[PDB]
């Protein structure tokens, strides 16, 4: 039942729905499918609110960054706000809280998500925000009971701008490797962690059950997503993320200020390519230059670009633009490729929310990076296959989808969407609502 | 921050969001707000799965019903369910509440749903469910507490199509008049009401809350909206229902049977017409036939149709088709206007979304008064945005929607239409 | 031999000129320290005139440890007359002073260097002084010189007559009291009434005209025929922090507004023949005016020769989402590409009496929404580059035969 | 911040402004000498041809008595239609800018002090915008004046008022000027002077230093006749200075001897090392050398000529002969599109864009394949031609030699929807 990856003209037919005709005198009478995405966050509230300069320092926090902060100085910041009446916005939060909830808006198909939650929900509270917020279609059934209060995001935005974070974790770090459910993580076509998954408490549990879902996910083939949470994080040790990039994970989101933090390389795409040398595909959003993307395709069946040839560090580095991207293993002789496109239709008139707008390009990437496992066990004799694949679409395409989701992303307060894209009408469609 | 109640071509622009620049020029100093809607329901979960009729008989359910069970009833029909493996889903439910999910889908805008809710919640629970599973922009947080589990619905199908559904109520119905917040039904701009609130045991309070609800409704001129479920629940004292719906209800959506049980008219566009003697607005689901709508307009306002004049009981009902609905109340000379609209391409808890359709359109008048008020759209106190042939336009597009899927709740709007900027940039 | 306004698509087949008075300008660009604005007494976002002996001092410490960037030709109206002949290739005639001996490498020589070829500047006035220094400080530092020095003698009257449009700046009357520039510039108005040429008026700063807000009101009516304005300039000038209803306040006075509103877009406000209505097919906006754009898509008339005049509105908004990244020059800019479509109208007029362009005395060639198409997508080109000058107007479509003859 | 050279479809991206974000992350010019002259253009009787010692299509110096008679007559019967800078290097400095829409320097004199009306004061406030004139030399005599004098039949006789137009010193080319620069241009008329007077040092102090620092050297020719005084002096400077070498048919006829364009073309380059043509309505031919490793063939059906097949390899990009290894030598013709004199003026300043857009794209885009070697021109010879024959095309549609309008881009997808809206 899942929607089309984008809104571009297709050659190959998309079924959305198994019930389809064709594909009815078609799959057999057992038939499984159901391709869906799981990720592990720590469930977080968002609490929004804007604040002078003199209310950031006062806190001991500084502008643009994500900084824990102790249970009684953030008491002392919640009590500042209801006084002022300060707070703007409360809903659903977590880097990747906010990854698997857009995923399930634009593709309407099923994401699970691991983390916490009271044990006991009382109407009102925080932990009930969260569900009532959460979407839909993203199922919250395998989180894990815990006696304490979920996390809190105190997004403090002051002048236009600079949004800084406070986070009083909680309970959020108390998830066990024991509640990683083995069969979904099994059935999954992609893991999505966040870097901020590893700054806890020390002895908290969390980092021992996000190994544990990897443990699963090299069980079972699941390429392993990797997003980062602010440039300050990663500087304190860029070679223990390079090689945990190595080991583990096999698709990076970034943006230019945090990759440089990994890479040294103050070109995105000198960054994401040396990136490549770890992990098998890498999507930078680069604010206002736009988002870069590259990846590996076999050099048998690469597709090379019909736009103009860019120039760059690298030479003609879109010139194979075309291609759909693979594993690195899954490849005879990988060939490397890269993509860039510019903000859409020119970009925002206000700079607004930069910081979940990466967090979103992602969701449109994992979207078609589910669309193939979904299409092709659907239609396993087709085109679209038997060279086995990463990305149903090719990387111009997957960046003029996540390139849209991110102008979404931005023109709007919240990180997280509540509408998929307006896709187009056929004639009869068109002729109906203008009758 | 509302979208636009369906994809026609208009011919005055919609905000969308109150940040709009053209708008903030317009916009005073503070805020200018949303509008938004409420309901009230028996909070409940559906729980589908297929048995044979010989099942259906087991428990005392007739084909095509909506029965009450108790409580021994239902603990032995959900063991045997478990036991034969035999659950397909579960999901959200309740007349109301799949209504209110739709509408915050549709529009994009806040909804409030008022009713029960397990005071501790357990994960995994059907009270946990119910929250994982309703739309984002619904708002929960006016439910009231119970002490007890909310209502599970055992949807059956019997293979032919046919839905059985065996209700086993739970607490659903203890809502208490105290509970009705006051200050949230004064801004909206419907509250909406099924009829199946009225079957309770007796002494528990649904009731008592539900006519306090329609008194906060009267108090700042809020349109009473009522749905019905099932012809059965109405043959029960038509006249009885008959006397409600002058009293307090001011839209009144059916399907063909429902009306024919009301009205004693066999012809939907007879008994919607009978009908608007009592309610400011009718909508009539008549399943293959289309559906039909029936309203009243200032016969000085009145835009006769530039499509073909219907033949009917009625001679040539839809003459007037392009006009907007209007409150009686709010008419110096009213007029009746009726529109009928067939399948969508021929055809393929419908009714529930083609209703939903019909209350995105309601409110996206609210929000574009109060957004733009000096646009011709607002010269007089309209009901509706659209046009009922507009309207219906849109609820016959949505009724084929719910159609074409399992489930009733609808989980994404529609296609929007896309420009011609959106169109290269995509083709590139 | 002119070039068509825009590059829209015409019913009408194009075959394929305008006066201004400024005060002769040399620009001087340079990035500081925002200490360095107090360190002589300046202010942001102003234009503040400086002395003499000050404007040497500021100009030595920019020499000294070389701050200078850029140096071009400048002037609210000598951008403007600029940019009107790159975008229309036909002449523009501007009003000002000039050294009478021109030294090799000077200031003077420059700004023949610099301004555009088909721009005549045959009409200038000789002064034994230097024209103007502005230091652009990334606000404005004037060095006025004799820029001010124009005498209204040297005001051709031959010229006016036969032009289309007389355009001013508000900074002409902005002098040392007993320079004679605001005397020329009368004088040149007087003139212009004789032949029904229409007044054209850009402002130069919210701080000028909010000093006395009624009395520039009262100048606009009895000369003025058309407005060029911005977002603060507009409020400054009718008390109206709407840029629609600021503009339309403005129209009780003058014939037609143009108002820069930045990000927002641009407005523009006049009147038509309530006989030639023609009604826009973009959906009525909302606004303080209820669906102001309803005639977007009319011709614009003077309102003296229209019989039933009506006022029409047209808004929009930013080309291709606005910049990435010198929000000044670009109303200068904007304004260029009316004038252009009002050069365009008599020019056609002249050439093609047979056409059906000229059914009624009209001031536009253009529909007031085709207009705003042409200013905006101007506004857009001036923003984009350093400079407030043009140098390449806009590149237009070629037919089939361009099309397979490059490709080939 | 320079223009890209003529409208069709890259395969390569070009930056334009160096602004561009694409270039920023990773993160050239054209000069010229002349006479400085200001045309004086006017219809006139064959009687007034002979009438002050001139012949039809030639470029004249007359003696500045015999010149005021003329100036009197021409305002007396007020026959005078127009007044414009001139200079067979003035016009090129000119279009090249208003094409590539980037700076042009120019060497030359003018009075050290213009006044207001004077044709000093005409030739600044019509010279091109981004021309760039600052590096001239102060004169204490009046500037050079050409009558351009046109008769029903179209002859465009030219007489020359030189003034002080050849007092320019060798002093005053500026060393640094030419170095940055991707060519030197030059026209046949800068050797004719009054004996004594110091130009033609200047020309060659010039060219000392194209040399020095490698920058090409143009050469562009004004008459046959001018050349058939000395056919075989000109040929011997082309070998030893002259990289590239402008002309027109009859030009070339009297330096080369041969009635055929192509072979003329093709005798020229044993002596530098790139030559275009023009051939009037036969269209224009291009000859130069290239690498014979990266030799691309044309798509197009090969033509019959004195060398057959000579467009074989229409599609490669031109080197010079020293800059080769193994050279070959290439050809392209190509016809007209859809004021005779001017149009090859402008023809030269389309090449000057291409060969400074290589120069321009090279140190923006050091990586691309557009320049693994080290290359002259930025296109191929087959879109070299079609763009100085689109520019010759606009200088025949208008009066002057001297553009105002340069060439017209392509509508977007995107933009032309916007148009549209
Ligand atoms: N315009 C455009 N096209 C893209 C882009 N990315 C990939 N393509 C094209 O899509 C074609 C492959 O179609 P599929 O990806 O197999 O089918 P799909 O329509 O379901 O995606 C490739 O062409 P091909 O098969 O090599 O050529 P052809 O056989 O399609 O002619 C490739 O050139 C893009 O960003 N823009
Ligand atoms: N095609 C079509 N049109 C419909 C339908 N229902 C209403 N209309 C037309 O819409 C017009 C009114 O526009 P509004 O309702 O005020 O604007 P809106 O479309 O943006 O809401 C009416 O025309 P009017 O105002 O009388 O004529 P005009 O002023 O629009 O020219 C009416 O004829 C329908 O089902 N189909
Ligand atoms: N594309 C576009 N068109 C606009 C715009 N504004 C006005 N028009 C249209 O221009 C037409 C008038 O054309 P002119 O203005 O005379 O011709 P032009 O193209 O040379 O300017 C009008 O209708 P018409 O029916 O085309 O004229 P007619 O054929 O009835 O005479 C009007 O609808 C705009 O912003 N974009
Ligand atoms: N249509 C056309 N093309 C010309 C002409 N002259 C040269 N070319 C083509 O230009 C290509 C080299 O492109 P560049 O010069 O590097 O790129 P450019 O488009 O930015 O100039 C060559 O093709 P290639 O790369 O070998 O061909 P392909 O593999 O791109 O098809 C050659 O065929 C011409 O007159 N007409
Ligand atoms: N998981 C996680 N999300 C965070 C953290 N800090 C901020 N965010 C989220 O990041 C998003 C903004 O980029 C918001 O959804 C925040 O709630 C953190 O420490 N952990
Ligand atoms: N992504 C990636 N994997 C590499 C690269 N070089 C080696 N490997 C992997 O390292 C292991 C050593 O062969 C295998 O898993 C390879 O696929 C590289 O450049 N990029
Ligand atoms: N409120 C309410 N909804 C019901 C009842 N019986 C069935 N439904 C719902 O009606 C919908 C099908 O029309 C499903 O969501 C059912 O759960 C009932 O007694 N009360
Ligand atoms: N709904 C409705 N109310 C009516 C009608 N005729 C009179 N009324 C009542 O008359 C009063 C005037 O609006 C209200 O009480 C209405 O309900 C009718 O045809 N329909
Ligand atoms: N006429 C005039 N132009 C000015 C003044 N101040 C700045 N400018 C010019 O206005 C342009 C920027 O809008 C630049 O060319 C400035 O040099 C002034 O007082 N008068
Ligand atoms: N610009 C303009 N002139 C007006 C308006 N109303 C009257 N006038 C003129 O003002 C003078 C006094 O009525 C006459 O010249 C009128 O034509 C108006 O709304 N705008
Ligand atoms: N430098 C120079 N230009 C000339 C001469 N004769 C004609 N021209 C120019 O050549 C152009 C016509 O080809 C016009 O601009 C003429 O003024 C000459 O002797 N020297
Ligand atoms: N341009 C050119 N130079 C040649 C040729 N043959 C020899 N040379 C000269 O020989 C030297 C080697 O490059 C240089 O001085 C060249 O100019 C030839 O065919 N063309
Ligand atoms: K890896
Ligand atoms: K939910
Ligand atoms: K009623
Ligand atoms: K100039
Ligand atoms: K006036
Ligand atoms: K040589
Ligand atoms: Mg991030
Ligand atoms: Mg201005
Ligand atoms: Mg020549």
């Amino acid at each position: 039942h899942m929607k089309f990856p984008g809104k571009r003209k297709s050659k190959h037919y998309f079924p959305v729905n198994a019930r389809d005709p064709l594909l009815q005198q078609f799959q057999p009478e057992n038939e499984t499918s159901a391709a869906w995405v799981v990720g592990i966050d720590q469930t977080l509230v968002d609490i929004e609110a804007k604040v002078d300069d003199e209310f950031i320092e006062r806190y001991g926090l500084s502008a643009g960054h994500s900084l824990v902060i102790e249970d009684d100085v953030a008491e002392a910041l919640y009590q500042e706000l209801k006084q002022k009446n300060l707070i703007t916005h409360q809903f659903a939060g977590g880097t990747i809280g906010n990854t698997m909830h857009n995923y399930s808006v634009l593709a309407d198909d099923r994401s699970v998500l691991l983390g916490v939650m009271c044990s006991n929900i009382e109407i009102g509270s925080y932990a009930y925000r969260y569900l009532c917020n959460t979407s839909s279609r993203t199922d919250l059934n395998y989180l894990q009971g815990v006696d304490g209060p979920i996390g809190r995001c105190f997004t403090l935005i002051g002048e236009s701008g600079e949004r800084t974070f406070a986070i009083s974790p909680g309970h959020m770090n108390q998830l066990r490797a024991e509640s990683i459910p083995e069969d979904v993580i099994a059935g999954a076509s992609a893991l999505v962690l966040t870097s901020y998954l590893v700054r806890c408490k020390p002895g908290e549990p969390m980092p021992e059950a996000t190994m544990k879902a990897i443990e699963y996910a090299k069980k079972y083939n699941v390429p392993v997503v990797l997003t980062l949470g602010t440039k300050f994080v990663i500087a304190e040790n860029p070679q223990w993320w390079q090689q945990f990039l190595k080991d583990h994970v096999s698709i990076l989101a970034m943006n230019e200020d945090e990759a440089e933090a990994l890479t040294g390389e103050s070109d995105p795409l000198l960054a994401s390519d040396k990136a490549l040398d770890w992990v098998d595909l890498v999507l930078c959003t680069a604010g206002p230059i736009g988002l870069y993307m590259a990846g590996f395709t076999e050099d048998e069946a690469k597709r090379k670009t019909q736009h103009p040839l860019l120039p760059g560090a690298i030479a003609e580095f879109n010139q194979y633009e075309f291609s759909r991207a693979m594993r690195h293993k899954d490849c005879q002789n990988p060939l490397r490729v890269y993509s860039h496109i510019a903000p859409y239709m020119g970009g925002p008139e206000k700079i607004m929310n930069t910081n979940g707008a990466g967090d979103g390009a992602l969701a449109a990437l994992l979207h078609d990076i589910t669309a193939n496992s979904y299409h092709r066990s659907n239609v396993p004799n087709s085109s679209k296959h038997k060279f086995t694949w990463l990305t149903y679409s090719s990387l111009a395409q997957v960046c003029k989808y996540a390139n849209r989701v991110s102008y979404q992303v931005l023109n709007q307060h919240s990180p997280r969407l509540t509408r998929g894209l307006p896709e187009r009408e056929d004639s009869l469609e068109e002729s109906y609502w203008d009758r």
